[PDB]
């Protein structure tokens, strides 16, 4: 049959049919494969063996690889899905699986490796890092090829006994939606070598015919034993070739180890791999038709590299070859495929000029114009070697010049772009539109979706294509027949109409009439609309959704508007297909919700209005841009162009060579995405600063000021007298940042006043006023205040050093980290694991961590997902070494002729260098005396003082903080976390426990509780939550605390200060509510209160220092719960979707046994 | 001064002097490096910074690699010692350490990877699995070269900001005892770029001048950002070349990125790496004196591969080249060094027949008779390609035939074999005899010891050499002047008097 | 345990008079718990394939004594003693039952005989030292224990790294 799938589903489709076991661990962009395979098993899909696939999630990809090895050696056909850092961790077992000649297929959505920076996007770096493991390597260039070559790998590996890596380009193919021919499981079973399967069973580990494998070998036999597998590798090309003939006879699609496309007498040929082959062939057709003698060799079987099969498809007329590698091996003579092609041609005496280049790193665009640039370089008198395409390398001058722009899209292909808002339904509707068009017409259909780094309110751009010819355009749309803008705010912000064809369609969602178009649309947009004679349509979709009762959901409305004007299918047929999809999506929602979406379709047809614009729009002229403010070079040259969706134009000279970024750059974003913002009521405010404590974006803060400093304040900057003996004679005001607020509403819910002192008002109504208010509050001078930092009120007068991050509205993680920076941020270093905290904490080019007025703030680093504890441990060793070097120079100063005040501060620092307060006090004294002391010295004594000044940034004792999610702490990094805690180092571990993998969409973890439903736990998690805190208490010398800000502010304050002051390892497990729980994020703090009150989350503190004082180290901070445990589960969707009753009873019994055990440790 | 050390101790000597932190996890045959460095710190040995090296053991080499990254990013010069499966677990962090351009040296006793079987013995499989991490890779062929090139890597990585893998053959060099010239710590400190160390300190993570590193990047800037490090890799060959000249002026021993030995008009040349270079040069001297036009190119700096420095030492008369790789990449068209040599010669239009082979996997013996067989295949009408040496491949017929047996040991070299019993003291005594002979005569002294997996009651065979000339015989003894049998049970059981002169 | 347990070319693990004995495999230092976990999944898969073929034999024209042993094995396939009792009965009746069969029934009986080495319940043993269990392989050991799989982990605690000299 024909279905519209993406690469991941196409790969899982074949892997599911051919496998008994799948041991997995999630990683973008390969995890959709394991997710859909788990869903199919949950609904009872049968493989070719008549059984459902067994999906097992491990603690890491290393654990997955070992499970693959054991399952294979014991007689089960086993597969797995991975990519990038995950593939690296499987490399050790890949050597074993190949060495033991076990049939296997790893499905890899090829993704870049983490180098100077992490990248979730696609290139071949991960697959190339494993090319020496002995796995065969088979590359798929399109979604159709993912379907076909996945079957080839599974069939070939049984015959050859050589395991396969079947890889396809991450996102660019794994997430590209295409209508393809889907191979039936029954047809797969007719091609399987069942004798080869039975022989595999006979080799299995079995006590009734046992054997030994995995021995240790001496030099006498190891070399011979390693070469004994040569026949299997010599035979694999012929076996793969023959399997390709089986698939050809079944499907009609003919694959070869190397395929050729282009002129039979071509003189310039590109050798490439992966989805680039699609782009190159489309370009080759265009150039060959124009008379150019060019061609393309597609590499399917990269390993083993068969010289015979490569040379057979190489035309004898070839004089020049350009090899394209989607990877970079720094310092290498050339990249892997280039060195293979160069080698094979030398071994056979071919006099062919060969040149290698790099492309598409991290999903860098690779379009036909770049393909021609490669062909033009082959046509030059001296072709450039070791080149790059797709960038402007103005430092080392490796990039090829993109001379001209060509359009190689096949004629008759319709092209549409959809600019949407994050989670507004645009992407989902476009996927449904592709399914509609693919299922009911003869046209090929293609979809690709560009996402944003911002989790809420980000920009999404959908790229859709339909045509009578196969769609090989594995690149973004250049010339669109239709462009849709589903968010009117984008008008004037992004280049929406870029590249639209003359006479094309522009569909807009806005409340503006045709006359208001003159004043609302920018001049450049009006010029494009008029000159290209576009059909301009507008629709007030929000008005329709409001009147019907759908709120502000416009997904059904905007999809209806698209088919009405696109002329892709008969309008009457489209309306039926849309309503049929509505029944499939909203049939379970009820009868009322159904007919509302039916009314959305009907009203959308009549509300679509064509805008008759005057021809004089073509001559409109840009308005004079206001005098722009002088912004820093990084903001002006890097941050603004990236946010303007122009980062691809930045040349190499723009960036640091090591991926180092400035701090405090999110304050320049000012996204202004909130619908409502808190308005402060001065008369109801008790000045408690709890609103500043719970804000996940530091958008609301208290401000103190002497009455003289309120001089130039706007009339609306209403203040109140400051409560407290510390702030006597001062003014107080709770001020919100309107453009940085998210409208989550946590501050209004936490406000404990009798009458609410914070009320949610629409942003647009008060935005002009509050911007002037915030601009004055932000420029207020610093006020020296003696408020106790150990209190909630006192800590919020300290400046937050984590602000305006990309976390969701109401995120339960960032308030914890924000509070830590307010207590110790002046002197802390952060080692952050991969996950949500690394995405909102460190997504280029904006850094939410910032500095205070002295320029001091947290230094931030993220290494890997698995190494974060050891990462911060290494930092602690280095900081201790740097303080030792400083202490050595200061001790020498005591023997030097320096002032008595300098020696007094030096002795005070030496005695208290390991105390936070004393090291700052005497450290700041030395800093104040240094400039004068150096002036009064000369010779070697002056050098001794200059060495102290060189190291003065280590006088204050540092605070190492190891921050990461529960998936890091409980699973992949648990082994490293256990070791660092056992080491005794003075580090502070903060685990933001969301009980799921929050970043990757919500997959299961060991921190997931009983009965909770997440990915890889479709039927609910049976095993209970692993008690990380209890295992850390077994050491006795580890400070362990369980906290929840929503439940107790004072208990959180008490544990954080105790953990940091403790001279040893400290572990803080913080309950972090998340959007994946299925709750109202407005009441994120309230959900943590119900968690502790229902016995779901404990509050305790384990202080090893109490044991030395003769006291009980374990303190139970909440002994008797007052809320029902079963009622708390009912407040989150992650538990209600199970309804199942057996899991709810098991979850309550585990919470009582855990609470009773904590009572035993305290008694 | 002159001391009798093994490769591991020679490397640890330099690594200890040049490093503040060493985060380690033990694995044979690299763990002796971490053990002796731990002992020196316990005895209060000072590095060039006047302090003792801090040795911290992790839960695995993965934990060790992450600790190196954190220690480097926070401003401490950090080294580590690993091999084989241990180097594999460090590969993910190696991508980060190279990507962030952090100075660093990994000292690797190159060991086979676990494939069809585990092997604790030496080849380059582990090092070759990391050749795409962005680390520089420097190969030392002898105990003396381990001493010298370990210093080169530590000096170069500070100047280039590119981290180094300094690797030497496991057991064949790591456990080979040799009398060498030991470089004083005071002389190392006289060559260090102290400006480069201070600049490394300024980039450190510190809350008083903060920064962000390790970000996540979209397709818009990732490619450009990855190419922004090209100048550092383009400059690394010249930096290594200049550092090698500093060591040359200090020691008198002249190293280059690629070194040549043999006839100036050679027509057949072997390109190789590691301790095989010693065996080949000894054989080349023997053949050149016999009139054969043969030569050898020793690869020191494997990454970055500098075409200019390779072609600089390649004689214009060379017509045929055999490349030897001490690894196996099953299904590959050729092994790594063979594909590098094939590529560079094609990029410069050289009409040279190039042939690649495999040798010495899992410490398989590689002696002069095997070297001549490689040279003999270059002299054939149709040289066999994709070959093996040291085994008999009667299935796929890749092995070269060992036609004749030659003795290329320099005359005047005394050679002794000692057949001992497990833990009967023979190996310990022979080590003391090498130290005695090395410390009190002008003779070079060499010791290599063949062990069993059994801890008690195994057979041990000690191979000792003394001579007036440097001992390049990185292979077992062929013709012994003296054979000692310390266990009467072996009489009638083993061929004790085999090959005695 | 892997050096004295599996150093080529001699294997210390041996078989009984019927030729049955432990099958031995060593993967890596760090993955041993997950290694044996995968073995446990595979053996369970192989017993399910056998159990499906035995249930079809109940529906086939075979001797009553053959059906009695099949019902006894299906009821006790997860008990070591009971699966051996009825498993050995099936093994004794298989050659004669195949002789009296033809067509698809003969193929169904030959499929039981092809998988008769999974009638007896297997006992997965994950063996390693303290260095594996406490350090490099602890994260994998923790996960496999949390999974609930029916595996038997034996930690030979020497309180040191015995193999590498005592680290
Ligand atoms: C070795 C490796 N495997 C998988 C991934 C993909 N990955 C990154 S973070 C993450 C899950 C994060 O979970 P958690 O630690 O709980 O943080 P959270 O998002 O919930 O805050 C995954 C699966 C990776 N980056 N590296
Ligand atoms: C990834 C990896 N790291 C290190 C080693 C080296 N190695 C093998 S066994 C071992 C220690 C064995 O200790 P233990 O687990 O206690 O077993 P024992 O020999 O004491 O019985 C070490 C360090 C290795 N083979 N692989
Ligand atoms: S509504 Fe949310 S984001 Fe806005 S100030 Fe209040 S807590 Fe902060
Ligand atoms: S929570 Fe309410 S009462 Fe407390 S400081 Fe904020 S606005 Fe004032
Ligand atoms: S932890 Fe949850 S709420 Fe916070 S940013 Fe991640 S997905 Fe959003
Ligand atoms: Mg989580
Ligand atoms: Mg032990």
């Amino acid at each position: 049959p024909k279905q519209t799938l993406d690469g991941n589903t196409a790969a899982a489709h074949v892997a599911y049919a051919m496998s008994e076991v799948a041991t997995i661990y999630p990683i973008t962009p390969s995890s959709p494969m394991a997710e859909i395979a788990d869903e199919w098993a949950a609904h009872g899909r049968k493989n070719i063996f008549g059984k459902t696939l067994q999906v097992a999630e491990m603690q890491s990809e290393a654990g997955a690889a070992g499970a693959v090895h054991g399952s294979l050696a014991a007689g089960a056909l086993t597969t797995t899905f991975t990519a990038s850092q995950g593939l690296l961790l499987m490399i050790p077992n890949m050597y074993k699986i190949a060495g033991e000649l076990l049939p296997c297929v790893f499905h890899v959505a090829a993704r870049a490796l983490s180098t100077h920076a992490l990248s979730i996007f696609g290139d071949h770096a991960d697959v190339m890092a494993a090319r020496q493991t002995g796995f065969a390597m088979l590359s798929s260039a399109s979604v159709q090829e993912v379907m076909d070559l996945a079957l080839v790998a599974h069939l070939a590996t049984l015959k050859a006994r050589v395991p396969f890596v079947h890889f396809f380009d991450g996102f660019r193919t794994s997430h590209e939606v295409q209508k393809i021919d889907v191979i039936e499981y029954e047809d797969m079973a007719k091609l399987v070598d069942w004798d080869a399967i039975r022989a595999f069973r006979q080799r299995a580990l079995n006590p009734e015919h046992p054997h030994q494998r995995g021995t240790a070998q001496n030099p006498d036999i190891y070399f011979q034993s390693r070469e004994a597998a040569n026949p299997y590798y010599l035979a694999t090309p012929g076996i793969v070739a023959q399997v390709m003939e089986q698939v050809a006879g079944l499907t009609g699609r003919h694959y070869h180890l190397f395929d050729y496309a282009g002129a039979p007498d071509a003189e310039r040929v590109i050798v490439s791999m992966g989805s680039s082959c699609e782009v190159i062939e489309e370009t080759v057709n265009y150039l060959v038709e124009k008379g150019e003698k060019v061609g393309l060799i597609k590499v399917r079987l990269f390993r083993p590299f068969s010289a015979e099969h490569f040379l057979k498809v190489l035309p004898a007329s070839v004089k020049r070859i350009a090899v394209l590698d989607r990877t970079k091996e720094p310092g290498s003579l050339g990249e892997p495929l280039y060195e293979d092609v160069q080698t094979v041609l030398a071994e056979h005496g071919k006099n062919i000029l060969v040149v290698g280049g790099r492309y598409g790193l991290g999903s860098k665009e690779f379009n036909p114009s770049m393909v021609k640039a490669v062909f033009d370089n082959l046509a030059a008198t001296t072709p450039k070697n070791k080149f790059t395409v797709g960038i402007t390398d103005d430092v080392t001058h490796t990039s090829l010049e993109i001379k001209e722009h060509i359009d190689t899209s096949p004629k008759g292909t319709f092209r549409c772009k959809f600019f949407g808002l994050g989670s507004d339904g645009t992407v989902g509707a476009n996927k449904n539109s592709i399914k509609i068009i693919g299922d009911h017409t003869d046209m090929y259909a293609q979809g690709y979706f560009v996402y944003d780094s911002k989790k809420s309110g980000g920009v999404t751009i959908s790229h859709l294509r339909f045509g009578k010819q196969p769609i090989q355009s594995a690149y973004l749309i250049d010339q669109a027949d239709l462009i849709a803008c589903h968010n009117p705010s984008y008008v004037g912000r992004y280049n929406l109409l870029e590249g639209i064809k003359p006479g094309g369609i522009f569909l807009l969602n806005s409340t503006w009439s045709a006359e208001e178009m003159d004043s609302r649309l920018p001049a450049d947009m009006k010029r494009t609309i008029a000159t290209k004679k576009l059909k301009f349509y507008n629709i007030d979709a929000v008005k329709i959704a409001q009147e019907i009762g759908l709120g502000s959901r416009i997904n059904v409305i905007m999809q209806t508007a698209f088919f009405k004007i696109a002329n892709v299918i008969p309008v009457d047929e489209a309306i039926k297909y849309i309503k049929d999809s509505i029944v499939k999506t909203y049939g379970k929602k009820g009868d009322k919700i159904l007919n509302m979406n039916f009314a959305a379709v009907d009203r959308a047809l009549e509300a679509l209005e064509e805008i008759k614009y005057p021809a004089s729009w073509a001559d409109a002229v840009d308005e004079a841009a206001a005098t722009v403010t002088e912004e820093p070079e990084f903001i002006q040259k890097v941050l603004r162009p990236i946010n303007a969706l122009k980062g691809d134009e930045l040349p190499v000279s723009t960036f640091t060579p090591d991926g180092v970024f400035p701090v405090g750059t999110t304050k320049y974003e000012k996204r202004g995405i909130a619908v409502n913002i808190p308005q402060w009521q001065p008369e109801n405010c008790i000045q408690c600063n709890q609103c500043s404590l719970v804000c996940p974006h530091a958008a609301i803060r208290p401000y103190l000021a002497k009455p003289a400093d309120l001089a130039g304040a706007p009339e609306t900057f209403v203040t109140k007298d400051a409560i407290g003996k510390e702030a006597a004679g001062l003014k107080f005001r709770i001020q919100v940042s309107p453009l940085d607020c998210t409208g989550c509403g946590n501050c209004a819910d936490v406000c404990p006043a009798k009458v609410k002192a914070l009320t949610m008002v629409p942003l647009e109504e008060v935005t002009a006023v509050e911007e002037a208010n915030y601009n004055f509050a932000e420029q207020l001078p610093e006020v020296k205040v003696n408020f106790n930092p150990a209190t909630v009120k006192g800590s919020q007068f300290r400046q937050p050093l984590l602000e305006f991050s990309g976390a969701c509205a109401g995120c339960g993680e960032t308030p914890y980290v924000k509070l830590v920076t307010q207590l110790f941020g002046d002197r802390m270093i952060i080692a952050n694991a991969t996950g949500c905290s690394s995405i909102w904490g460190g997504s280029a080019p904006a850094c939410p961590y910032t500095v205070n007025r002295q320029g001091h703030g947290p230094a931030w680093a993220s290494s890997l997902f698995e190494d974060n504890a050891e990462f911060g441990y290494g930092m602690a060793l280095a900081v201790a070494k740097r303080q030792d070097e400083l202490a050595t120079a200061i001790s020498k100063a005591l023997e030097a002729p320096v002032s008595a005040a300098f020696k007094a501060a030096c002795e005070g620092w030496l005695a208290g260098k390991d105390d936070a307060d004393r090291s700052r006090e005497y450290g700041d004294r030395i800093k104040a005396l240094l400039p004068g002391e150096i002036s009064q010295a000369s010779g070697e004594v002056k050098d001794l003082l200059l060495d102290i000044d060189r190291q003065k940034d280590y006088l204050t004792k540092k605070s190492i903080w190891i921050i990461g999610g529960d998936g890091w702490a409980y699973d992949i990094g648990y082994g490293g976390l256990d070791h660092v805690l056992a080491s005794g180092a003075n580090v502070n571990v903060l685990v933001l426990d969301t009980e799921v993998y929050s970043n990757t969409g919500g997959q299961s973890s060991k921190a997931t509780q009983t009965g909770a439903v997440a990915r890889f736990a479709a039927g609910g998690k049976f095993t209970k939550k692993k008690d990380l805190g209890l295992m850390a208490m077994s050491y006795g010398y580890v400070y362990v605390a369980s906290v929840a800000m929503g439940a107790s502010h004072s208990q959180l304050m008490k544990a954080l200060i105790e953990a940091e002051k403790y001279d040893g390892p400290s572990l803080i497990i913080a309950y972090a509510p998340c959007i994946n729980h299925g709750i109202n994020m407005t009441y994120s703090q309230r959900e943590a209160k119900k968690a502790v009150e229902a016995g779901y989350w404990p509050l305790y503190r384990y202080n090893p220092q109490l044991a030395q004082e003769g006291k009980n180290p374990f303190i139970l901070d909440y002994k008797t719960p007052t809320a029902s445990f079963r009622d708390f589960l009912m407040g989150e969707i992650r538990y209600t979707s199970l309804k199942a009753e057996q899991l709810f009873a098991k979850a309550e019994a585990d919470a009582k046994a855990r609470l009773e055990q904590y009572k035993k440790l305290a008694e």
